[PDB]
């Protein structure tokens, strides 16, 4: 028992992180097979970032201008290509430590693990969620660009995120591994507002299920509700409207706990209206929304990876 | 910027986890060099755990009764020894993936990363702290025993924790890697009460520094205080008494922020007396105490490991 924000074991991704330098700029790349993936803004100076023309900046770069270092090993770049907001560097050596992998573009609400890296070296691992406004709330300092987010399934690593920017508000923006940003963000040092950060309702419900499984039952109430009545409340508190797909995803947890989804929604309603009255749920004094239904089933049934 | 509970990258420890089976019991071991370390209660049935005589139970076991599996590889056990509450199994093969490592016994307040494992396979990684009552607040299901806690420094993995028990209250107890339990706990299925779980004051202060570094400044107040006056408050709220060693450890963070330790203590005081009035600090609605001063300096200056 107990319930923790828990990352995937990072070892498969550690073995893929390299350092990429171009002129004076150093950041992280991901070395899968014989291709190194990195933020295209590796070709930029501090000044370029104010208003980069990436196509023009890229012209003044050749293969040899990209230094790729895996630990101390220097990799040889024999080809480069810009794909959306990421550079692909062809190298002469396949990564021996390449795992089974896929590139996925995730939907808002889905969670993943970040391996925060500096100079091609891993420093730490934490969980986060793709927010409904296409930001993440990470921990990223200068040099962290190219750090990646992922999920693991048995032996397959699904990369879903590459870190590119911090917005002036201090939240984080980046791309999938095809180089398309999540949301409206651009790789330019200009003003960019996020948008309303709505709570991921289906995640909060999952976490309520988790609490119940773990003996934290005080918030269960006598009431039920309707999808429409609940959603009236959700919309007042900037909660994502709950859909019948959401109800479906919560079915297994409903089944294990014997608590119908809508009963759980009525508990949520009363929490939103009355607050927590200074109590906690699973050691938090606010409603947590960065656990997916899958995250809870995982942690509650001890799923394992190779 | 941003501040997250962040584990060490787990890859060095992944490569050390094996599965240990003895009769009907399976749990995790740690394979360092040619020795496999595991909870001695691997020799116990469910019934034995009510009142085990480990010395007597161990007599009816030979080398061949310990099956050790690293992935699919079966390791050969050529020697066994019980040291406190852990078994050491000598195997005929040195772990090729053995890192530089040490065994450390940590002090209350210190944090570490847990790699939660089942059947010798890693499922996830999270941070926790050794509490002042020698428990940890983990996430552990059946089969998790032998999962380890650690810290990394450059290339050296310091193991400080092996998971052994869940107490009837649902918190977690275990040993250092010499097999000595943290606290008064025993490897027997009997009633065991934890003790008062006091807040780790020096950690809360660190996390206040962290918040300030990250722009969360609302709780800074006009006041200062004294060690004795603060401690009068700490003792009322079940906070660890702050010592001058604590003040010393916070010096670098005091220096970076220009906020004297005792000014920060007076802010804490007012938080303890007035609550948070429904605001948050670094996205929490309560005072967090599982970041060490070191943890904050780490995350705030991007320290890296090989």
């Amino acid at each position: 028992s107990g319930f923790r924000k828990m990352a995937f074991p990072s070892g498969k991704v550690e073995g893929c992180m390299v350092q990429v330098t171009c002129g004076t700029t150093t950041l992280n790349g991901l070395w899968l097979d014989d291709v190194v993936y990195c933020p295209r803004h590796v070709i930029c100076t501090s000044e370029d970032m104010l208003n980069p023309n990436y196509e023009d900046l890229l012209i003044r770069k050749s293969n040899h201008n990209f230094l790729v270092q895996a630990g101390n090993v220097q990799l040889r770049v024999i080809g480069h290509s810009m794909q959306n907001c990421v550079l692909k560097l062809k190298v002469d050596t396949a990564n021996p430590k390449t795992p089974k992998y896929k590139f996925v573009r995730i939907q808002p609400g889905q969670t993943f693990s970040v391996l925060a890296c500096y100079n091609g070296s891993p420093s730490g691992v934490y969980q986060c969620a793709m927010r409904h406004n296409f930001t993440i709330k990470g921990s990223f300092l200068n040099g962290s660009c190219g750090s990646v987010g992922f999920n693991i399934d048995y032996d397959c690593v699904s990369f879903c995120y590459m870190h590119h920017m911090e917005l002036p508000s201090g939240v984080h923006a980046g791309t999938d591994l095809e180089g398309n940003f999540y949301g409206p963000f651009v790789d330019r040092q200009t003003a960019q507002a996020a948008g309303t950060d709505t709570t991921i309702t289906v995640n909060v419900l999952a976490w309520l299920y988790a609490a119940v499984i773990n003996g934290d039952r005080w918030f269960l109430n006598r009431f039920t509700t309707t999808l429409n009545d609940f959603n009236l409340v959700a919309m007042k508190y900037n909660y994502e409207p709950l859909t019948q797909d959401h109800v479906d995803i919560l079915g297994p947890l409903s089944a294990q706990t014997g608590i119908a989804v809508l009963d759980m929604c009525a508990s949520l309603k009363e929490l939103l209206q009355n607050g927590m009255n200074g109590r906690t749920i699973l050691g938090s004094a606010l409603l947590e929304d960065e656990f997916t239904p899958f995250d809870v089933v995982r942690q509650c049934s001890g799923v394992t990876f190779q």
